[PDB]
């Protein structure tokens, strides 16, 4: 089920940026004289490739977010320059320019007969110059600014890293080739010009480990179950039948329920699962089974007390205790409430007198995990008295001393039974010392395979787990070693990998949208989607659960991280040239002036005769933004009424009229009635004057040669012309060089000998010859 | 004549004061209660919290 | 269950409950005046039963 949700995840696609990216492209318009006549020879400057930016000064700035966002999506990760070239037909030493675009208006521009030969000649004259010595090359592009800015700031940071085989060799997990059992091996060299891209290795940020219990189980259930896929099976049991009928034998009958081989394959994988991922487990057996009973004591006395539910926990014991401990001294049997801060096994280890069972009893009481930091991860590692396995022997001796006390207030039969079992444990003593040190070597080899910090908190979900399978493991174990597979290591590794490398993308994504639109003064967008969107792209969720009160706790969380540096800086550019970005647009004004005072109208080499007001100092300004947000008309009503000169700020779509007979007739200021009379301010259409020649009625500005005076002005900026010789680039960087991704393919690795396995101190693993 | 609310409801600020200490209860030992219920109670805490 | 949905009186239905409120307060004043009025009146001029 789940698996595959957990295992379909590939590494996160490096896009390769088929062309640069464009805001802004030339355009050839037609320009007149200072009279207001045309001039035969039209004049190339710049204006958006796009113009989709609709009015209204709020929807202006989600538009900006909006072109963040996309940027930020289209990123380049590796960007080649040799792929995107198409030779230039005019370049009279053959060279070779960055775009089709670019091609085309070189074209344009080298073939236009009202144009000079010195910007022809400069065209002429672009060619790519290649230093091969260096991996450096150069090619000519033709850019806004601000474009030629991005494109910079893209090519400075690319995530290339030169890659060489020692690398890859050191690029494994340092536990793994510190070790003797496990080998690795190459079977091709790398090129000193190969790159490679390094995932990211960052901790958690978000503290899913506390206070958010619900994703964390998810992300534990998730894990737990590919830990469940990966963990090795078990290789040569005993035949179950032979087993059963020699513990037959031994009990001396005339109990056995649930022994089979998949109960101790289940068994086994849950517990290395369950350890590994932190997934708190819980136990269920019937209290009339002393053989259970036993058997979950060597399993509490090899895994500790953290990694059980308090009910669970406090049920063994207490069984344990009073079926066992205090009938064999003959002492009167506690009573130990549930719900008391002590624990069972502390009561009976402040009550009874004998020596090893207290000690044991101590040692299981308080055998903590310890933390412990290895590489840049957090690690959860057993007491070292488990990795070696002689606390086992500190078992027996206690359960030794089990067989010598009569037990008194007892009959006969009770303790016969009780013997039996004991004594069928006792005998498999060097089977349970194989199959601990076993279990301890392959949590800690496994354990070392991952790269997300790690926290011991209980969850909601609990794990299922009788004992049953517990007795069928312990009786069953044979000889055979088992060691993880290298080939499915490697998988596990690599998902895991994987799935870090997926959560810190999402993050860092998720932190810039939610920065810029926070820094750009967005209050009116209901931020659950963004949350939405990163909870869907982690690819383990399903938005139809999780509600919308934790996605904007999420976000709270979320807001205090720092930024990465290079998206920061992807929007400190962005919002540094936003006006002129705004400014340039050809559908929407900055704003209404009126003085309702004579004044005269200024003169433009792309406008002609243009009502334009550069400045707004020494006016009244008010925000339309407010206006429309708080429903208020007190102040610009009477401000209006008494014939009062006013300034308004803010995004208006504006009405072109040329014609010189609505310029004597005034109507460019009876557009401010609706607003009095209907109230709202949403559909403000401001007229744009606008006079010369193509219009047909310039003859009245000629004749009579008079000044145009009108009585208000719009806020535009005249576009800033444009120059070839200033957009020229010759942009820098790298020659070729093949990107590699799912570089772990390349290493392959041989098991030991299975007998010859050595787990940490030198010495054999299992040893029952 | 009309009967009022405080001032400090009313700009919705005595729920912070609810959520700290809900979430010090939650932490707390709770001590002589069973597990289940106690585990139930302050799973339920950190709901409202 | 609460989710983030601003939800304000409309003012058509203000209106309407301040001129039903206030419609029935002065119907309350004009009845208790006229009762009163009758009664007093009634007593001035010697009516016992």
């Amino acid at each position: 089920s789940i698996l595959k949700k957990l295992e379909d995840i590939k590494p996160e696609q490096a896009k390769a940026q088929t062309k640069l990216f464009r805001i802004f492209e030339p355009r050839q318009k037609p320009i007149y004289i200072a009279n207001g006549e045309k001039e035969r020879r039209n004049r190339i400057y710049w204006k958006l490739k796009k113009d989709t930016l609709p009015d209204g000064d709020y929807d202006v700035r989600e538009y900006f977010l909006n072109l963040y966002d996309q940027v930020l999506t289209e990123m380049p990760d590796y960007l080649l320059l040799k792929d995107m070239a198409v030779e230039n037909k005019n370049s009279r030493d053959a060279g070779k320019v960055v775009d089709s675009e670019t091609a085309s208006i070189c074209d344009a521009i080298f073939q236009d007969e009202e144009t000079e030969g010195a910007v022809a000649r400069f065209i002429a004259e672009m060619r790519q110059r290649v230093q091969a010595d260096r991996n450096v090359v150069n090619y000519p592009s033709i850019l806004h600014p601000i474009d030629y800015a991005f494109n910079e700031y893209f090519l400075q940071h690319q995530l290339v890293e030169p890659l060489n085989n020692d690398i890859i060799f050191n690029y494994i997990p340092e536990r793994i080739r510190n070790d003797v059992n496990y080998i690795l091996n190459m079977d091709r060299n790398l090129p000193s010009t190969a790159r490679y891209i390094r995932p990211n290795l960052l901790q958690d940020r978000l503290n899913l480990h506390d206070n958010f219990e619900s994703l964390w189980d998810t992300i534990t259930t998730s894990n737990y179950i590919l830990a469940r896929s990966v963990v090795p099976d078990l290789k040569e049991l005993v035949s179950t039948e032979a087993q059963i009928q020699k513990m037959s034998q031994d009990l001396q009958l005339e109990f056995l329920t649930g022994i089979n081989s998949q109960a101790a394959n289940d068994c086994f994988k849950t517990l290395i699962a369950a350890m590994l991922s932190q997934r708190t487990m819980s136990l269920d057996f019937v209290t009339t089974n002393y053989m259970s009973l036993i058997s979950g004591m060597w399993l509490l006395t090899v895994v500790p007390n953290d990694m059980f539910i308090r009910e669970s926990l406090v049920a063994c014991q207490l069984a344990i205790v009073n079926t066992i401990i205090y009938v064999a001294f003959g002492m009167q049997r506690m009573h130990y409430r549930n719900g008391d801060p002590q624990t069972p096994f502390q009561i009976a280890e402040q009550q009874i007198q004998n020596f090893q069972v207290a000690n044991w009893l101590h040692f299981v009481n308080n055998n903590y995990f310890r933390q412990v930091v290895i590489d840049g991860v957090l690690n959860q590692v057993l007491n070292d008295n488990i990795r070696n396995g002689h606390v086992i022997n500190q078992l027996m001796e206690a359960l030794m001393q089990l067989s010598r006390q009569q037990f008194p207030t007892m009959p006969v039969d009770y303790k016969r039974s009780i013997q039996r079992g004991i004594l069928l444990l006792s005998n498999r003593l060097g089977q349970l010392v194989d199959l601990t040190r076993l279990l301890a070597y392959s949590y800690e080899t496994l354990m070392a395979c991952v790269t997300m910090n790690m926290q011991h908190v209980q969850t909601l979900t609990t794990e299922k787990l009788q004992l049953t399978s517990v007795t069928s493991l312990c009786m069953l174990i044979g000889n055979a070693t088992v060691i993880p597979s290298p080939q499915t290591l490697f998988h596990y590794y690599n998902v895991n990998v994987n799935f870090h490398s997926n959560y810190n993308e999402r993050i860092n994504d998720a932190v810039a949208i939610i920065t810029a639109a926070n820094r750009l003064n967005l209050y009116q967008k209901k931020m659950k989607a963004i949350v939405e969107d990163f909870l869907k792209r982690l690819h383990i969720f399903d938005v139809a659960v999780a509600p919308d009160d934790q996605m904007y706790r999420l976000r709270d969380r979320l807001r205090l991280l720092p930024v990465e540096v290079r998206r920061l800086d992807i929007f400190n550019l962005i919002l540094m040239a936003m006006d002129q970005i705004e400014r340039a647009s050809d559908k929407i004004a900055q704003g209404v002036i009126i003085a309702y005072r004579d004044m005269q109208l200024e003169r433009d080499e792309m406008y002609g005769y243009v009502n334009i007001a550069r400045n707004l100092d020494g006016f009244q300004q008010i925000n339309l933004e407010e206006l429309m947000r708080t429903g208020s008309y007190a102040q610009i009503t009477n401000m209006l009424l008494n014939n009062q000169p006013v300034a308004l700020v803010g995004a208006l779509p504006f009405v072109t009229d040329s014609s010189v007979i609505s310029l004597i007739a005034i109507l460019d200021a009876t557009v401010f009635a609706q607003i009095v009379k209907l109230r709202k301010v949403d559909t403000l259409k401001p007229i744009l004057y606008k006079i010369n020649s193509d219009s047909n009625d310039f003859y009245l500005v000629a004749n009579y040669d008079w000044v145009p005076i009108s009585t208000t002005k719009v806020y535009k900026q005249v576009p800033v012309q444009f120059d070839f010789r200033n957009s020229m680039h010759m942009l820098t960087s790298n020659l070729t060089f093949t990107v590699y991704s799912d570089l772990l393919a390349f290493v392959s690795a041989d098991t030991v000998e299975p007998i010859n396995a050595v787990a940490f101190d030198n010495m054999r693993i299992m040893n029952e010859l």
